[PDB]
């Protein structure tokens, strides 16, 4: 299977380890996040996430806020450089279930940095409908007001369940050689009930992962299961 | 044919094409007669740095190349690139031998491109090659890792340079470089080099491309050719 690390976002599904609130997570090759933070969520406002690694402390960090309100964050120590291939791919992941909601990426920029130093740098502000330097795979989308729908959404903006969809950047990305990197990414999450689900993830993975085999809902596009 | 804008610095002069009498520096739009050029006075066994620069306001196409004490050479040309080249496309590096040769040796390579449709932006850096540098697509005789450095053409187990070969390296992804409503980027490009040929004849050169996205080496695009053009047309 795919070797996947990840910083998950709004469905709690305590029977597999999930807290009784939206969370906030760190995931290291299970959808059972080694860490969490409670994050209150808004429904329908703009959203920043912000992930951030550093080779020095070997500590992945992320923190996600609103205009004016009270971020959260959560830290995990981890060496990438025991769990991730040598390459890998970024990108960025949402689903839905029986419980939905949109999740529009309005903005994504990432960076890293390999110490004669070696880079990458993209910046997504606006996305077109042919997106070439994107790796879209299941239901994500490109084009509907310049941004990317991870999961379904119908023509008048309405969310729709059992959707999972992921952008991946087409570019490999090298993260280790025996390493810091950054990524930002702008969201809306919306939904007409109160409950919405499943939540949106950045990612890391083998370069040529893909969407797991019934991984809708709970399993954010990311794990085979939930173990 | 693919579709080709590119710099390049052209050791050996083919005067039967449009080359003038000495090695140089130029501009090619879909040919390989170059639309502009430039004396440049190589200097064998030395590393040069070659800029490459175009900005959308002017829609200028410019490069400079140089080494350390010695005057640069430089080349300009008005174009526009959103009538020349397709909306998306691939950057790369290609060089080639003949029947002459010398080594086309690349040790660092970074570009950078924005668009202003507020900028989307795509930026890397090669300051060093891995054996096995997976976001670069090598075509030919390119080869990486060999002191951290990019040998775009063949070199025998002693440091020497074959003849009749060609190679190239593309960034994996996908570069957009007009929209339409947009005739930006904007994009800078920057490459260190080393050639050097033990024979007092060095060729052919080595260039700075932007192409189609599938575009791939022209069966027969050796020595004068480049690597870029299937013909001197
Ligand atoms: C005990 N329990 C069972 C469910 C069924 O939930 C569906 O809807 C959820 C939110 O869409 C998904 O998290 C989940 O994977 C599943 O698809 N909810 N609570
Ligand atoms: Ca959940
Ligand atoms: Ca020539
Ligand atoms: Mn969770
Ligand atoms: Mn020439």
């Amino acid at each position: 299977a795919d070797t996947i690390v990840a910083v998950e976002l709004t469905y709690p599904n305590t029977d597999i380890g999930d807290p009784s609130y939206p969370h906030i997570g760190i995931d290291i090759k299970s959808v059972r996040s080694k860490k969490t933070a409670k994050w209150n969520m808004q429904n329908g406002k703009v959203g920043t996430a912000h992930i951030i690694y550093n080779s020095v402390d070997k500590r992945l960090s992320a923190v996600v806020s609103y205009p004016n309100a009270d971020s959260a964050t959560v830290s995990y120590d981890v060496d990438l450089d025991n769990v991730l291939p040598e390459w890998v791919r970024v990108g960025l992941s949402a689903s839905t279930g029986l419980y939905k909601e949109t999740n529009t990426i309005l903005s994504w920029s990432f960076t890293s940095k390999l110490k004669e130093t070696n880079a990458l740098h993209f910046m997504f502000n606006q996305f077109s409908k042919d997106q070439k330097d994107l790796i879209l795979q299941g239901d994500a989308t490109t084009g509907t007001d310049g941004n990317l729908e991870l999961t379904r959404v119908s023509s008048n903006g309405s969310p729709q369940g059992s959707s999972v969809g992921r952008a991946l950047f087409y570019a490999p990305v090298h993260i280790w050689e025996s390493a810091s990197f950054e990524a930002t990414f702008t969201f809306l999450i919306k939904s007409p009930d109160s409950h919405p689900a499943d939540g949106i993830a950045f990612f890391i993975s083998n370069i040529d992962s893909s969407i797991p085999s019934g991984s809708t809902g709970r399993l954010l596009g990311l794990f085979p299961d939930a173990n």
